[PDB]
């Protein structure tokens, strides 16, 4: 039984960040990883995603070429070119991560970990046992797929994982889901030339975003050539002579349900949710609490119900983002190895960027949420809508929408919501301001940067 | 003698903003304007500049086309196309501004104003007299040109004004100056295909920026194809059979001076400074104080030395930016018409973006300035340099450099300096944070947005 100061199960965003910081603090740590370092973000997430988005972005900017004085650019996108390059880039990161572990003196135990029956918390990986007085579960999640029992042929469609394995651009594609992944994927497939549909169960996407964003986002999708099938759901999938045929039920409220076949589908992509990867851990041998989705339950300090067993990131099922796993794994190393008992992540005011076209940035409360927290009489919002100066000379147009939610008399800024060109890079510092508790006077007393999009947030009236 | 509550001399950024706010407060105001509303920014500045930069930006992104999966884009930029469109856009703004005045009930007195000999401060425009108990001088500045007496043939070159009148793309161009305008113009001419030189009297551009920025900026210029002639200056200009021929002295220190002829120059562009437009105001009839450059002297509240005569913006010669004229003209309307005696602009922490390639964002103190204000032992800086993920798959590369200057133990952030893709839109909110007095813990406690460039500012170590 080899013993360590800290054993980390999962070599992804959270596990790596935690192990690394712990090691700086003097801990003798090991990372168990059964697949590739970097975990979801690097391999099939954030990274290969952003590369594909920058690719889609080139496709749209190239539509503006002629408007800008140049001669029309003519053609066909070549998927394999960028795919090979994207893959290589991911290979490059994997080796950097591996080296990071090494320089830190972190041991890497390769293989699939599971808890044992043993009294003191202990895992087994490939017949060997390992133990530590602090064990971190950071095994993340996976794409959820439907059961053939509820939707026959569900297994003919792919997930975001499968999207990263594609070798050619699908001629016809149908995406099911209304979350950010769904949105992002529909936007990349479309810009790249796939004839794309987004199948959503209601009337808008991103329904948990401020309603200014779900509305604006649904429109921009449509304007960009994406067909959003509202109130629709898949009833069955079948392999036809040439692709797939998707049977769907459309149930607009106040209308009779209607069934439609969607034929000649090259790509059916499920973007319906994520499930926690806890199934094969043998948790129950220690009685670790999970919820009914298989999520590990933790407290504000990332503790599980069992002493010296913690969990961070996706597995815990809250705020499914890479920087949140990182921040939580980092605060936890300080708490365990630097004895900072108050060290924990504040889950409020986490900012998100959705890589749509135009991208989306959001931090803090939606208008509704502020209304529920402070009361209608104590919530005031400010907003603006304009056409970015980039489009002053184009025929193609996009819009920029910004919304600021304030609370109480002081007009404390509790929420910033926007969509528009540049909004991916504009977010970070307002998110700092929002964390510090700024009010609207603070924003207003900041001299504007002209001409930009970002100056609109500081000149709202 | 028509009387008003507020007479504004100048219909540019500062004069318009001041007149408008004053009118909301109940004042009966008139704007005197001898040219076009919008003043320098709209007509020959910020606006036509940004349009041309977005144009240059298309030129560079089009170099990356093939790397991204697409087929090479082949060609020739057409200057007249974009120029016509740019002009129309400016026409569009002029009419909006005019309408803004109108809806506000601001009277527009068209023509050139000058003070009179009269005891109570009074101006004359086209034989008629006008007066008010509060008069705002906001007549801005103009491009400085050399005297034929010091540099013979100086008059064969043009200024930034003339740049906006050009109808074709100059085949060979030489820019003189090392300030932001100079930089911006060299970057636009170059990207658009002009064979461009930047003639600077020292070894770096933007010498008043943090030294990380002047160095990085000089390099990026070179890497982008701009020839920076260091320690050089123009000795004479002459009209040859085919263009201009520029005689220059190059005086590298520790070396003998060397004289060079630069032949076949299509465009010689002076970007050497700006002079205040006060010459034709008859100031001296009221004894209004100016400095020896013709700048109007004011105090922290924008007062001149004469009661009920104020000055804002470029004419005053400090912080030559559109949003500063605006903020000062606005604070002044509140002070005069809303009786807020403490209403004035804080000139610290004004942020700037330089529209270079990649753009530059800066707010607060340079490393040197913090060193002088707090002492070497109390200044700590943090910085990073990396290749933005956009270039992971290109052959062409640019870099991103960020620097954070902190002071005292608390590590108060007194300065942020960066250069890189996205840096034009990233600045605004950090500038809010810097205005609020944030420290580095504040930045550090903000959850990062991944994958972006902006997340680097919040993960500095
Ligand atoms: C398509 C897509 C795009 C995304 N885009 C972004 C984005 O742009 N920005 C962002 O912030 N987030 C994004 N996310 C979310 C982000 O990827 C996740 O929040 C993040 O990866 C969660 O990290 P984690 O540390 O919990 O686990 P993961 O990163 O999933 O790592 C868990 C690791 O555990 C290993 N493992 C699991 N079980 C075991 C076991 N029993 N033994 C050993 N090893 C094991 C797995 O192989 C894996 O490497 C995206 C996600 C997806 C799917
Ligand atoms: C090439 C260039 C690019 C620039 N880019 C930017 C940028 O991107 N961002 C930025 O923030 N700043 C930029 N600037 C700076 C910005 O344009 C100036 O700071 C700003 O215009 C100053 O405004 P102002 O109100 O003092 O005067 P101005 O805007 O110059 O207006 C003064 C007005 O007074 C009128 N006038 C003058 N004398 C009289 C008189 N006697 N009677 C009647 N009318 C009179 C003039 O016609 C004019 O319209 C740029 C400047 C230039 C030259
Ligand atoms: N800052 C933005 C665009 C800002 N403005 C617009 O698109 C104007 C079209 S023209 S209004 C002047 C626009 N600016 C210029 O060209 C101005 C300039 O040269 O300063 C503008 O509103 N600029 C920003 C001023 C700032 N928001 C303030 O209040 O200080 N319409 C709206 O804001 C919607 C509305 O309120 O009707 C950008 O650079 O893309
Ligand atoms: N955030 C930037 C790029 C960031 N990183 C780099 O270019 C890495 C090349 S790889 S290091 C991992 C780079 N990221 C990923 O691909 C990571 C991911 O998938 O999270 C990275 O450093 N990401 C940001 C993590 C963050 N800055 C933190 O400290 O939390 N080199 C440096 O930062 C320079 C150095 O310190 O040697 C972007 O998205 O362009």
């Amino acid at each position: 039984v080899a013993s360590y100061d800290y054993l980390v199960i999962g070599g992804g965003s959270g596990g790596l960040a935690s192990a690394r910081r712990a090691a700086e603090l003097g801990a003798r740590a090991a990372v168990v990883e059964s697949h590739k370092l970097g975990g979801t973000c690097v391999n099939v997430g954030c990274v290969p995603k952003k590369v594909m988005w920058n690719t889609a972005v080139h496709s749209e900017f190239m539509h503006d070429h002629a408007d800008y004085g140049f001669p029309s650019c003519e053609g066909k996108f070549n998927w394999r070119v960028i795919k090979e390059k994207r893959d290589a880039y991911v290979s490059r990161l994997n080796a950097i991560y591996q080296n990071n572990l090494t320089k830190s003196h972190i041991e890497i135990i390769r293989g699939h970990a599971a808890f044992t029956s043993d009294p003191k918390p202990t895992i087994e990986v490939s017949g060997k046992k390992y133990t530590a007085p602090h064990i971190l579960i950071a095994t993340g999640g996976m794409p959820s797929t439907p059961h053939e029992s509820q939707i026959p042929g569900a297994s003919l469609g792919i997930t975001s994982d499968g999207f990263f394995q594609l070798e050619e651009l699908p001629g016809r594609s149908v995406i099911v889901g209304a979350g950010y992944i769904a949105v992002e994927m529909a936007g990349i497939l479309s810009a790249l030339g796939s004839k794309t549909s987004l199948m959503i169960r209601h009337d808008k996407v991103l329904r948990s975003f401020d309603s200014m964003i779900s509305t604006n986002c649904t429109e921009e999708l449509e304007n960009a050539g994406v067909e959003v099938l509202k109130f629709s759901q898949v009833k069955e999938v079948k392999k036809t002579l040439s692709g797939l045929e998707v049977s769907m039920v459309t149930a607009v409220p106040g209308r009779l349900p209607v069934m439609t076949m969607i034929p000649d589908v090259d790509c059916l992509l499920w973007a319906i949710g994520r499930v926690p990867n806890t199934k094969d851990l043998s948790l129950n041998k220690l009685g670790i609490q999970t919820d009914d989705k298989g999520h590990i339950i933790v407290d504000e300090f990332q503790n599980t119900n069992v002493k010296g067993i913690y969990a961070v990131g996706d597995v815990c099922g809250k705020a499914l983002l890479t920087p949140v796993a990182i921040a939580a794994g980092r605060k936890l190393a300080h708490r365990l190895f630097e004895y900072k008992e108050d060290s924990k992540l504040d889950y409020n005011n986490i900012p998100t960027v959705v890589f749509s076209h135009p991208p989306i940035g959001t931090v803090g409360l939606t208008e509704d949420e502020a209304i529920h927290k402070y009361g209608i009489e104590n919530v005031k919002t400010y907003s603006t809508s304009f056409t970015p100066m980039y489009h002053a000379v184009t025929k193609r147009k996009t819009k920029c929408v910004m919304k600021m939610v304030c609370a109480n008399k002081e007009e404390k800024v509790v929420g910033i919501h926007m969509q528009g060109l540049g909004c991916d890079e504009m977010l970070q510092g307002f998110a700092v301001a929002v964390k510090m508790g700024a009010t609207k006077a603070d924003f207003d007393n900041t001299v504007a940067i002209h001409p930009t999009s970002s100056e609109e947030l500081v000149t709202l009236r």
